[PDB]
């Protein structure tokens, strides 16, 4: 009941792999070449992501929250920053995220630079400021002297925006390639099973492609989540409603951005609400909510079985040796 | 002033390197021999030295606390937890502590193994439970496999005692060789400053080598905080008497291991209240407490200099893949 070529064929005109390695970003018609990634930024951005100094206790780094050896993410219903407040949302991976059109839930930062200044400064996650970023950083010599050969031709290499701008290169080369599906793609018939081919059928068939579409099955616009129907209380809480708080319009109130499904399988909780552990459910909720049908069991169990070749190679990352502190580097604030 | 061949004479009469590598633990007079350590268990500990899933809130895993790239601590004051509950004393680090006499402050704990069952199941700590450990474990296929093949001996290799012995292993191999000082101690006279060597000399001639010897320049016994004259009320808090609250006898009061030096020059701040934030300052009270001299601001740098030559080589260490969790896998429960 399996036809490959079939399969493959219909599978290249709506998705796409995930590519070997990254050597630009932000290439357009109008500029074509891009920004190029530099060893020096993606090495910088490598060590400012795991250094904790980064948030105002000491204690949290972005990798706390996007663990690189939990799918990028924590593996919590939503987030606890500092304090041990509790965010109104699930963290997503940053994995892949630099090919996604907009970043967050609601589409609200256009990429990782825009995006990384939101968790150093909010007040639940690592509560601190532009400032005593740029001033901690400046405290250590090993940093400044990143910074400067980083970003050799600025009169103020340490600023804030260049913390985003390493932070962006590093993240850009957090990507999975060869994902089971990725090398059934390229023409590995053996790469995935019966069940988890039936499942790829199935996800094209049933019109999920709609809104989980190219490179990252998702994350290139929005949708309401309740298309045909809506989800309980719980999976859409009634107090976030999404593009509406960014837009502002009407026809925006619990729209979301379509979530990019790459290592989905590693990513649990499910939603921006984090409510549902069984991605099988999500699946059942996401074809009743919108599409409209109620999938049956086995084509659940298949595309749940599916879903689980979009996990790439994770990266391999040597935790970084951070700059040690020195007399007047900020102490930490956790109380 | 510096005589090299005197001054590695004299160092070697009480000090030792760090081994360049580990392939067995707990070699002792009885027991010679030891334990092997095994690729299998060291691979395995890392996996869960590294996984926030062994706390009931899913967020914090040893290397919360223990910051690889910090040196192997937190770098506060004292531990912030579950809950961001607050704890008693400062974290120090796991780097070298396989040559420690005994583990913890105040040495309740005999190994790393005996060591590792307390912060799983510490309130201010992980808060969790060796029953929900093991359950969490269990519920992963991939953790079964790890655990089944590290202790082919055993009918039930998924216990909590093998979930430390399996940390303990991984822990075993965070050492740091190749320190300027043993640089020196093998003989290249080159390797150490003159200020360097005029700190050892001090050090050495000062008294401090009573209580900081051997290999890891302290942690083979306890001595009162305040053999001559005592620290200050927030360098030594009267609520925390040290090795008196697992002795329960007087002789005990305020007695605590002496501190390991190796890589003190990472780990601020010091002491086991973390309020001294400057290594000099550190050197001053312990001279001025345990010794009865004031030593001179000359003095406390060179010492302090001298002790930044206990730095050895930082383990380089790629963040593991986390099993992935299934249905039953307990939930996190951070609130
Ligand atoms: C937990 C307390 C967090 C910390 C620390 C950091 N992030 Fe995070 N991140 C967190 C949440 C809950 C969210 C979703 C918020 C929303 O309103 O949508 C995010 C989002 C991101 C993203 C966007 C990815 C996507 O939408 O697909 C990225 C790229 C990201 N976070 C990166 C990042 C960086 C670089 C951090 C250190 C500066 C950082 N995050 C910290 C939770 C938490
Ligand atoms: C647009 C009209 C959609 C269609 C058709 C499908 N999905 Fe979707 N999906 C969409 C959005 C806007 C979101 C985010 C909703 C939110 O606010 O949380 C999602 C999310 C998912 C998820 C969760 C992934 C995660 O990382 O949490 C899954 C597993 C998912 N979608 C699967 C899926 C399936 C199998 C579909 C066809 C049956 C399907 N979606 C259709 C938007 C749209
Ligand atoms: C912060 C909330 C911690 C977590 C999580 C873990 N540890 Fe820790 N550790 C912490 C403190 C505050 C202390 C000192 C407590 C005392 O009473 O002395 C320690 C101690 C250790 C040690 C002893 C090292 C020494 O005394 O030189 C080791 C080897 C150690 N901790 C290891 C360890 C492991 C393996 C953990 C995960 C299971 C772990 N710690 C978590 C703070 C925190
Ligand atoms: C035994 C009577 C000691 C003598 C002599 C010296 N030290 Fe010591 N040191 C001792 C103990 C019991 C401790 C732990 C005290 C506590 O409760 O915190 C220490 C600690 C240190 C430290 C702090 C290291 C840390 O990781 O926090 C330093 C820097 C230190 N000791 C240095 C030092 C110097 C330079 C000495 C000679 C002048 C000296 N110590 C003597 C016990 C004893
Ligand atoms: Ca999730
Ligand atoms: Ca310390």
């Amino acid at each position: 009941a399996i036809d490959n070529g079939a399969l493959r064929e219909e599978a290249k005109g709506v998705f796409e792999a995930i590519p070997e390695k990254m050597t630009a970003i932000k290439q357009t018609e109008d500029n074509p070449e891009g920004v190029p990634l530099t060893a020096e930024k993606i090495e910088l951005g490598k060590v400012l992501f795991f250094d904790p100094r980064m948030s105002s206790s000491g204690l949290i780094s972005c990798q706390t929250c996007h663990n690189v050896g939990l799918g990028g993410v924590d593996g919590l219903p939503t987030s606890i920053g500092h304090g041990w407040q509790k965010g109104p949302r699930n963290a997503p991976t940053m994995l892949n995220a630099i090919f996604n059109a907009a970043q967050f839930w609601d589409g609200r930062a256009a990429d990782l630079a825009e995006q990384a200044k939101g968790p150093v400064q909010a007040g639940v996650e690592m509560s601190n400021t532009p400032d005593q970023v740029v001033k901690t950083i400046n405290s250590m010599p090993e940093y400044v002297e990143a910074f400067k050969a980083a970003f050799p031709e600025e009169a103020d290499p340490v600023t804030f925006d260049n913390f985003a701008a390493a932070i962006e290169q590093f993240e850009a080369t957090l990507i999975t390639p060869n994902s089971a599906f990725d090398r059934f793609l390229a023409g590995d018939d053996a790469a995935m099973t019966d069940q988890e081919k039936r499942g790829l059928q199935a996800f094209m068939e049933t019109g999920c492609t709609a809104c989980h579409y190219g490179v990252n099955f998702g994350g290139q616009d929005y949708h309401p989540f309740g298309l045909i129907a809506k989800p309980g209380a719980e999976v859409l809480p009634a107090g976030d409603t999404g593009r509406f708080e960014v837009t502002r319009t009407t026809d925006d109130e619990y729209v979301f951005r379509a979530a990019p499904l790459r290592n989905v399988a590693l990513t649990a909780p499910y939603f921006h609400s984090g409510v549902v552990w069984e991605l099988a459910e999500a699946v059942k909720i996401m074809s009743s909510a919108q599409i409209g049908t109620e999938l049956t069991d086995q084509q659940a169990e298949d595309i749940t079985a599916f879903l689980g070749t979009l996990t790439g190679e994770q990266p391999v990352i040597d935790h970084p040796i951070l700059p040690v502190r020195t007399g007047t580097t900020p102490l930490p604030t956790p109380m």
